[PDB]
């Protein structure tokens, strides 16, 4: 099945890295009151050598000159009971990611702009167009994200739930599904130059990127952190405290990209056990106080759209369950529904449903 269809921004001046129009893949379920909104990932680029490299060999990233007509929704984006028991029936959005700046971004391409950074303003546009194509009669629009969309969702929960107050529909309840986006701004285990973009350090190919970009971060955060520091909210557990919209966090707790960011690539030795086993904490440390969240000791990246999604638990309970805990907590703790569920466990693969690879 090729359930999602494409439809281009019909403003066509909010656009994709190389100016061509950004959009979204639509399948309407309609009945439903309920909106997935989905943005995708794929890391970022920085500068124009980085994004010129991307443009040549991850044009996808960059551009939608070449999108297909259709998309299949997968995982939480699956209208199939069984490959997606949370939200089967909800109408589903997936929204490429062709902005390469985290969805900050808010810069044209112009004559001093090589590539356009847009992403704060294509979420804004999709919900824009959707209203007139049966988003004014949501309930609940769920803005989900995987990896740097992921943390699209902590950057952008909050202007989305600002957008639609403004235009006049506070009745629908905006939340945000955060998968793969909570990244710790920590040391790495051994030091590289931030020449490139997988092994640089997190907090500074973002500080370059905001510039850049013209990168765009929630108000609150920024009230706190101040003007050249607003790197800091791009990662969860500083911008996670300043929002208002119910967020979910989904998080591995020893997640691929953040152990590529810190250089670690995998006989474990005496150092860097201790740097993993470290880093497991921390990112546990920095759930404690998030009500809704799940967050399994493996060594993997993403989950929210693989189809197989569903297998993983912790502590005895699903992500598809832990999400529908959490819709049912919004409508004190629930009966045998659990919405808090972080691994204690020190080790890669000692929750024993971790995917296999
Ligand atoms: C198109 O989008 C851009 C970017 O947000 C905005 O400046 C402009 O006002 C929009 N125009 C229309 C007609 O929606
Ligand atoms: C893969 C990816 O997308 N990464 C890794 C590090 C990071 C940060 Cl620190 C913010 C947003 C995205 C990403």
């Amino acid at each position: 099945n090729e359930d999602l269809r494409l439809h281009l921004l019909l403003n066509t001046s909010v656009t994709c890295n190389d100016g061509s129009p950004a959009g979204y893949y639509l399948k309407e379920s309609r009945g439903s009151r309920r909106w997935l909104l989905f943005l995708e990932g794929g890391w970022y680029c920085f500068n124009r050598e980085n994004c010129d490299s991307r443009y040549d060999t991850m044009r996808r990233l960059m551009s939608s000159r070449d999108w297909p007509r259709t998309r299949t929704g997968t995982g939480i984006l699956s209208s199939q009971p069984e490959e997606n028991p949370y939200w089967w029936n909800a109408n589903m959005v997936f929204i490429p990611y062709c902005s390469s700046d985290v969805w900050s971004g808010a810069s044209s391409k112009s004559e001093k702009n090589e590539y356009a950074f847009m992403g704060a303003l294509i979420i804004q546009e999709v919900v824009r167009e959707l209203l007139g194509r049966g988003l004014s009669g949501a309930k609940v629009l769920l803005l989900a994200g995987s990896s740097a969309g992921g943390t699209g969702v902590l950057l952008n929960v909050d202007r989305v739930a600002e957008q639609l107050e403004k235009l006049g529909y506070p009745a629908i309840q905006v939340r945000g599904l955060a998968d793969s986006g909570w990244f710790l701004d920590n040391k790495q285990y051994r030091h590289t130059d931030c020449v490139d973009t997988i092994t640089c350090a997190p907090t500074e190919a973002i500080r370059r990127g905001i510039r850049y970009w013209n990168g765009v971060v929630p108000e609150r955060c920024r009230r706190q952190f101040q003007e050249g520091e607003e790197w800091n909210c791009f990662f969860g557990y500083k911008v996670y405290p300043t929002l208002r919209s119910p967020v979910f966090v989904v998080q591995w707790l020893f997640d691929e990209a953040q152990l590529t960011v810190d250089n670690v690539h995998l006989p474990v030795q005496e150092g860097l056990r201790l740097y993993i086993q470290n880093l497991g904490r921390e990112l546990r440390h920095t759930l404690k106080d998030v009500p809704a969240s799940f967050a399994p000791a493996c060594l993997s990246h993403e989950i929210i759209i693989r189809s197989h999604w569903t297998d993983v638990q912790v502590k005895g309970t699903s992500l598809p369950r832990a999400l529908h805990c959490w819709d049912r907590s919004l409508h004190t703790p629930l009966k045998g529904c659990p919405v808090h569920l972080v691994d204690s466990c020190p080790w890669p693969h000692c929750n024993p449903s971790c995917p296999t690879g």
